[PDB]
């Protein structure tokens, strides 16, 4: 079903804020993008800081010419006819602190989606990644995201809630917050008045789920690490999709890939497809990079994941 890449680029520099466009971060290549689409694929995870979209306050403004570029973007994918994730990458933290005001973050929200409220073919993300965090808190603060995004009238989208701990999919159980809490115990919970909630995790294969090793850890590990999840989502009646998974080009990731990928298309009851990380311009010879013109894992897994789409 969803099949695509993630764009990563307008979020690097994360220390610099807001930063200067062409040396801390950059906004993503359309006409790269452009050919995955003529390919098939159909979604585009479009990584942004949230200090750069909202400087200073949360609660604030956009900043105008920040939006103008994550628009261009947006508007270059959806007028193509696939869809745009947006994705504030920022780890469940601005300017570096936990978020800890759910009424901010329901405002940051209702601003955000304000601007993309009636193109259906916008997806909202609430965080990329959070971690270190109470696991109560981040479920609350997903549930205050999907208030403000319908609260804007943003009513047609899907809308991406991620977990706690990197929300890592081999984790949901058993990763436990800062007041003890696992992902398993507080993301079930969450309501949306539009019935259109994907549970967002992510999955590497490498020792520990990190994607900072090429090798993974056996041919069969990608779908070994979903199934525990899998599980929760089966019987909790949610359902999911994998919004960053890679492989290095090797045969036992090739392979891992492959067994995870079919084990998600075999569960396609909770399973609405598979973004991999990533794609964007600056990536040069990262291991994972699909990029069109220099990624050193294009030739391998673009054919990969236009088969699952
Ligand atoms: O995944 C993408 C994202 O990963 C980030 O790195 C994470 C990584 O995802 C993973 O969550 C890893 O989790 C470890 C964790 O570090 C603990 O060490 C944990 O261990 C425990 C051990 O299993 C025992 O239970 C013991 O009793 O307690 C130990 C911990 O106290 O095991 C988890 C997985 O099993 O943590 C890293 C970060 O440290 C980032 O790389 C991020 O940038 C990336 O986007
Ligand atoms: C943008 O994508 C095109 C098509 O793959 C490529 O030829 C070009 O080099 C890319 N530009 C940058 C800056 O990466
Ligand atoms: C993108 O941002 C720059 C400033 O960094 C601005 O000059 C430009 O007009 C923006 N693009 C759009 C389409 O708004
Ligand atoms: C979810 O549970 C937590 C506390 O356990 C709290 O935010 C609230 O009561 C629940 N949310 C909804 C929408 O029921
Ligand atoms: C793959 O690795 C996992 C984790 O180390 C392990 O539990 C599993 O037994 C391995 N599978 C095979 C077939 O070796």
């Amino acid at each position: 079903r969803f099949a695509g890449v993630n764009e990563s680029g307008a979020e690097f520099g994360s220390d610099n804020i807001p930063g200067v466009y062409g040396t801390d971060y950059t906004w993503y290549n359309t006409t790269a993008m452009g050919e995955f689409i003529s390919q098939g694929m159909n979604i585009f995870r479009l990584n942004l800081l949230m200090e750069r979209l909202v400087p200073n306050t949360m609660t604030g403004p956009m900043n105008a010419d920040y939006l103008g570029n994550l628009t261009k973007d947006v508007n270059y994918v959806t007028d193509k006819g696939a869809y745009a994730m947006i994705t504030p990458h920022n780890y469940g933290r601005y300017y570096g602190n936990i978020i800890n005001s759910t009424s901010d973050f329901e405002a940051f929200w209702k601003t955000v989606a304000g601007a993309f409220k009636d193109n259906d073919l916008v997806m909202f993300d609430t965080n990329n990644q959070y971690y270190g965090m109470a696991g109560q808190l981040v479920a609350d603060l997903n549930q205050a995201a999907i208030n403000g995004i319908r609260a804007a009238g943003a009513t047609s989208q899907y809308v991406n809630v991620e977990g706690n701990s990197y929300t890592g999919a081999w984790t949901w159980t058993t990763a436990e917050g800062t007041d003890g809490l696992t992902n398993a115990q507080t993301m079930g919970n969450l309501t949306d008045p539009e019935d259109k909630i994907l549970y967002h995790m992510h999955q590497y294969l490498d020792s520990d789920g990190s994607g900072t090793s090429s090798t993974c850890v056996n041919s069969t590990i990608g779908a070994t690490r979903l199934m525990d999840a899998t599980a929760w989502l089966k019987s909790n009646n949610k359902i999911a999709i994998l919004g960053q998974y890679a492989g290095a080009v090797n045969s036992v990731c090739e392979e891992a890939v492959e067994g995870m990928l079919d084990y998600i298309d075999e569960n396609s009851d909770v399973w609405t497809g598979a973004i991999w990380w990533a794609a964007g311009p600056w990536w040069g010879d990262y291991m994972f990079s699909v990029e069109p013109d220099n990624g050193p894992a294009y030739s391998t897994y673009d054919p990969i994941i236009l088969e699952y789409s």
